[PDB]
């Protein structure tokens, strides 16, 4: 079973034919192909598919390190999953463990390994190039409980594992790594991360998900084809303005034509002939015209509206990438777009390598705060007013308190305290001559 | 192994026909060439490439002298990694040498050795043409564990070493340097850095980087065909802008028409003959067009094209070097395309240098502040009614703590202490009369 057991069938029923016993294939939408990543695999070197990768990748590279060691803040923090909480002496350390074991990708540093910087850079190219993700995670050979590195994988190897009655695998080995249509490896979904963003219910889907380039496949070829008939006017074409015809009883021999090319250059070729005009007194003379007098690209709007419809589909602007938005306005947009793509590589950090340390914490990308000093000032000139003693905020300051402080900054709290001064020693004096009067009496 | 023991493969299972046994081929993205980087050099003399570089690297050479040394702050530092740790004496001295030695690229000044700056304007080309930066690093010969310089290295010559069986070395020597496809030198994972912007998990990428010359080939070759097409107007073309078609009876001999050349040229040319009209009696006299009347440059809006998308593939304004953004709009985009290459110079130094001195320390550029005297006095203008009394802040100046400090620039803060020496002064009262009571009872 995919999830698990359910009375609902969540695959198709009648084993479909397979090329393998052992895998589910990865079908194209319509099943009209049976190995769609190869297909796709051909347009990972796209001009504009990699012009929008490269913008998402370069902007989620920002966030990768630790905001902890970063002053304007911006980058990833591990945190308690409660707000309300507050960190153990062992918590503090162990949340730092593992920022420090994520930047590392790893227990221990290792130049030869990947920084997280390279994994999202990478993992983000694979979503945007297969809807695919995966990474293995590597267990210590001594201690199978204890995570050492998560390293990304090529997605276009790993497929599901399927049980001989056609089943995909659930609790063994879910996952095989198939090369040259052999399997190289196989791992358990504790061993192997998958991540999908454009999840299907339909049954033939299988579980794998749905590239943008599938969709798009059609305007990434007329793209392609627009981009070739405009290149080939020089690549290929007659680029020739006209034909100069000159006409007399009978044509000129070959001898005589070739000195006369030699006439023509030696008198207006270049710059050295640039502003004379031949004579000639042949009995007519005509040019035909066989291109526009002045060249220019075709099928701008073309480019541009296929463009559009492949920039809606990412969910980027045009004019990020260089073209005229047809809807004529716009940042927004950005944000909509790169918001979910780090959203997912939470999801994914979360559900797959901080669940070994349970529950309680969690990890997010956090952007930076507009906390200067003089904010901060600004908010303790009201907590002063509404909360702080001048010791509190000494001491928070880690500054010796002071005699005079243990007051609110406020004239009616000390006007109150004055009242209560007066108070005690009214109700002092009275009591005391109230017992004075007793012992005379 | 690339990365190391991992059960999923990294790399190509079966051996591909490498050149060599002993290197890793940078094979082209299709396979459709193995010497891709002697393709990529032809075009580091592109002008809208270098227009690009050498923008891009102007921008970075401002951060590389010491923020410490440059009162508007502007630089690089080298801090400690925790931001609430305040430095101790020794490390406030090695955080200064590290600095010096990073400015000097060595231990030692020597004016034959790269700066920083050259340093940076070398790796940055490099990036921007290989997507591969290599430096060397080399060690004291009598201790082996002490870093004495850090050198750029050509980044053409540098390839993985393989084992016999195919595999990509790790902890001996991963790198070879090949001349004339023989080796000339090899290096450990110590003693030379790679770095790559563009990673790939694709198994055949084999560790190498994605250079955008690579992706956008086909946008130069278009750009110089255009380029050369425009500039074949003057170079070759025919700017011939007519025929004058004279007709009679027979054509007239070349003496005739050599002293009919000689009457026109001393009666119309130049200057001296502009504004005269020759009066000709021919039986007919034509002239034909051959030519536009106003020729000027063809496919601009093709040009422009090209270029944007070259530009949105390196992340920069089509503006910023000379050209209009088809988005229309539109510094933003200068800072989205700039801090990244700070980042990546950052991580290289990071992981490569200051790891040398164990990961206490952090390298990191820093912009200015704007944080004047007016500034400053503004903040403690606010922190002395929240924290300071006049002598903490007369003490931070180094000026003399004087009598009548101690307190917070706030009439509350005194109205307070003026209430509370009453309060003594009562409670002094009432206690020496109960003692004076008890005494006399």
């Amino acid at each position: 079973s995919l999830y698990g057991q359910q009375q609902a069938y969540a695959e198709p029923f009648i084993e479909m034919m397979d090329t393998n016993p052992e895998f589910r294939d990865k079908r194209s939408y319509m099943k009209n192909e049976h190995n769609l990543h190869d297909v796709l695999k051909k347009f990972g070197n796209n001009p504009i598919l990699n012009a929008i990768i490269l913008t998402r990748s370069n902007q989620v590279a920002m966030y990768c390190q630790p905001a902890r060691y970063s002053e304007k803040g911006l980058g990833f923090e591990v945190r308690l999953r409660d707000l309300d909480a507050e960190p153990g002496r062992k918590e503090k350390e162990e949340m730092k463990r593992i920022e420090d074991f994520i930047v590392n990708t790893g227990k221990d540093k290792d130049v030869d390994r990947d920084s997280f910087q390279t994994f999202c850079k990478k993992i983000v190219r694979d979503t945007y190039i297969y809807d695919q993700v995966n990474f293995e995670k590597v267990f210590n050979k001594n201690n199978k409980t204890k995570l050492e590195k998560f390293i990304a994988v090529d997605p276009s190897t790993i497929f599901y594992a399927t049980d001989k009655k056609g089943k995909i695998i659930k609790g063994g080995k879910r996952f095989v790594q198939v090369v040259d249509k052999r399997v190289v490896a196989s791992f358990t979904s504790r061993e192997l991360a998958m991540g999908i963003r454009n999840p299907r219910t339909e049954l033939s889907s299988s579980g794998y998900g749905l590239s943008e380039v599938e969709i798009a496949m059609k305007e990434f070829i007329a793209y392609n084809n627009t981009e070739s008939f405009n290149d080939r006017f020089f690549s290929h074409g007659g680029t020739t303005r006209g034909i100069l015809q000159i006409r007399s009883d009978q044509q000129q021999s070959q001898h005589a034509l070739e000195n006369f090319k030699r006439e023509w250059k030696s008198s207006l070729s270049g710059i050295n002939g640039s502003w004379q005009i031949p004579v000639v007194m042949a009995d007519d003379i005509k040019f035909v015209n066989m291109t526009p007098t002045a060249n220019d690209m075709q099928f701008e709007k073309w480019l541009n509206y296929l463009i559009n419809i492949i920039s809606a589909l990412y969910g980027i602007d045009p004019a990020e990438i260089g073209f005229p938005n047809r809807g004529g306005a716009t940042q927004q947009s950005q944000n909509k777009g790169l918001q979910p793509l780090l959203r997912f590589i939470e999801d994914l950090v979360n559900r797959h390598i901080i669940s070994e340390y349970g529950d309680k914490y969690t990890f997010q990308f956090v952007g930076g705060d507009t906390k200067s000093a003089t904010d901060k000032l600004n908010i303790l000139k009201l907590e002063t007013q509404i909360f702080k003693t001048v010791n509190e905020a000494r001491e928070e300051q880690g500054k010796k308190p002071i005699e005079g402080g243990d007051i609110i900054l406020d004239a009616s709290f000390l006007q109150g305290t004055a009242q209560l001064q007066q108070d005690k020693q009214y109700n002092d004096g009275k009591q005391k001559e109230r017992l004075q009067m007793m012992m005379s009496l």
